[PDB]
């Protein structure tokens, strides 16, 4: 559906090596997707698509996911960027 602009941020240690994508309500429910979809993700390299999962209660709201360092590093974004997103 329509991309929108989300700030990443980096993994909890627990979800490190997961290909997921941690986002929440208001972030599904604007691109349209739901837990277990793939999004994809744009960044200075060629995009990736990694799963969604609901996110933690702590990040609720503010407009962020989390994804894994290796993920920031393969889109060619940091920590602190926004990013495009598209389910
Ligand atoms: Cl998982
Ligand atoms: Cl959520
Ligand atoms: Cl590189």
């Amino acid at each position: 559906g329509p991309p929108i602009k989300l700030r990443v941020m980096e993994a909890y240690p627990e979800d490190v090596g997961k290909g997921i994508v941690r986002m929440d309500k208001a972030s599904r429910d604007k691109l349209g997707v739901s837990a277990g979809d793939l999004v994809e993700i744009k960044g200075s390299k060629t995009p990736i698509k990694l799963r969604v999962m609901e996110a933690y209660p702590e990040d609720v709201g503010k407009g962020i996911v989390r994804m894994d360092k290796a993920s920031r590093d393969k889109l060619g974004v940091s920590a602190g960027d926004l990013v495009e997103i598209k389910g």
